[PDB]
């Protein structure tokens, strides 16, 4: 129908939203060719939920998959015994997520499994699906009048109709596919009917990076991992990690077609190579540059003014208490630590109090990249790489480039017992994950 595929939303009615989803295996029709993918609500992304804070929030989730599963709603500071990553939903069994969307909250979330040891296959597989969050800000004429999108990145590899079966190499670089789509389309065409669009942004790969870069135009940065920045930032391109997402604002300064393409970008990713008693691992260097769509301006864009405030940024009290987190790899073994340990369901690794601050200084001594993600607790990224942080936002989750160390100032919110972990996926299942609880 529309030109632009993009997900199916359900919306709250009167301040409810109340829905039953399954996931399971689904026959579609995907970049043109036929498949059998893994899925919430029939779809490919699954559909989105858009709520307004304060709203009640009802998920049936019934598994029809031949394996357990369960639900990370990503990005809500809602309490861990609902969003519960040691909750198992096994096969033909159903869980109801019933949680209120907290009152200051607004941007876009998203929602896929979280059962150590199987999250990389289900949601490479295609299991994940956005929420948004609407807000009051929505209203002023700067936004509303804009042209809204949402875009999940999400890249697949097929195999005889199927999700391409993980590799050795893909559970040590995490796992990327060819099919590089937008809203589960290939190469999609945006027909744009305003000069501004005010574009949603999800990274729900397993380890593909997004260097975004619109042919020809800056971004408008507007909304971070979990809300509004407190004023637009021009940026020339937006580097989008597993796990992240952003909001743009696109001013279309004349008629044309123009790229949104995904700049090349090493990761640190690695091969292996034998040149005569070598057998060692070689990087494998930047990514190939990828088309993510084709934009076609209107006819005379006038776009917008941009808006002069979004949101403040809340002032925090002053922090108790300072963390360190070491980051490394053992790439033979495909194994990853964190001040080197591996994940342990039984054992708690950090204890902190609620409605108390602590900074936490992650520190990434591996070789690759790592997407550092706090479940419950959104933060904010005071400076990665000795680099200060060029706006205030929350985020829940920050790239650590090999060497670098991040400083994140994170309040301390719901209690009780909940994870950190990278978010290349394949990464966490092989240990790279640890526990913090909140009394
Ligand atoms: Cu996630
Ligand atoms: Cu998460
Ligand atoms: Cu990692
Ligand atoms: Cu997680």
């Amino acid at each position: 129908g529309p030109s632009f595929p993009e997900p199916k939303v359900v919306r709250s009615q009167g301040g409810l939203l109340s829905l039953k989803l399954s996931a399971t295996p689904t026959p579609l029709a995907i970049a043109g060719q036929r498949a059998t993918l893994l899925t919430y609500g029939g779809s490919f992304p699954g559909p989105t939920l858009r709520v307004r804070p304060r709203d009640t929030v009802r998920l049936t989730l019934e598994n029809r998959l031949p394996e357990p599963t369960n639900l990370h709603w990503h990005g809500l500071p809602i309490s861990p015994k609902v969003d519960d990553p040691f909750l198992e939903i096994p096969p033909g069994e159903s869980w109801t997520y019933e949680f209120t969307v907290p009152k200051e909250l607004a941007g876009t979330f998203w929602y896929h499994p979280h059962l150590h040891g199987r999250v990389a296959p289900q949601l490479f597989a295609g299991l994940l699906g956005a929420l948004v969050v609407e807000s009051s800000l929505d209203a002023i004429p700067e936004l509303r009048e804009a042209e809204e999108h949402l875009l999940v990145l999400k890249d697949l590899a097929l195999q005889g109709g199927r999700p391409a079966p993980h590799t050795p190499m893909d559970w040590m670089n995490g796992k990327e596919g060819d099919l590089v789509l937008v809203n589960g389309a290939l190469r999609p065409t945006l027909v744009a009917q305003k000069a501004t669009l005010r574009l949603r942004l999800l990274n729900a790969s397993n380890a593909r990076y997004y260097r975004l870069a619109l042919q020809d135009h800056p971004l408008y940065l507007i909304a971070a991992d979990g809300g509004f920045l407190e004023e637009p930032l021009e940026v020339s391109e937006l580097l989008l990690a597993p796990g992240e997402r952003a909001e743009v604002l696109v001013r279309l300064r004349k008629e044309g077609r123009f790229l949104l393409q995904a700049l090349p970008y090493d990761r640190g990713a690695m091969g292996m190579m034998d040149m005569g008693g070598m057998a060692h691992a070689m990087p494998q260097g930047p990514s190939r540059p990828e088309t993510l769509l084709y934009l076609i301006a209107p006819k005379n864009p006038k776009p917008l003014p941009l808006p002069k405030a979004l949101s403040p940024f809340p002032t925090l009290p002053a922090p108790v208490v300072t963390r360190r987190l070491v980051l490394t790899e053992d790439m033979m073994a495909a194994r990853f630590f964190i001040n080197g340990q591996v994940f342990d369901h039984r054992r708690v690794d950090l204890k902190g109090q609620a409605q108390t601050v602590e900074v936490w200084e992650v520190e990434n001594q591996g070789d690759m990249d790592h997407p550092f993600h706090l479940h419950v607790h959104p933060f904010q990224v005071l400076s990665v790489g000795g680099r200060p942080f060029p706006y205030r936002a929350w985020k829940d989750v920050v790239n650590l480039k090999a060497g670098e160390v991040a400083r994140l100032l994170v309040p301390l919110r719901e209690k009780g017992r909940t994870v950190f972990h990278c978010h290349i996926v394949e990464h966490e299942d092989r240990g790279m994950m640890g526990v913090l609880e909140v009394g």
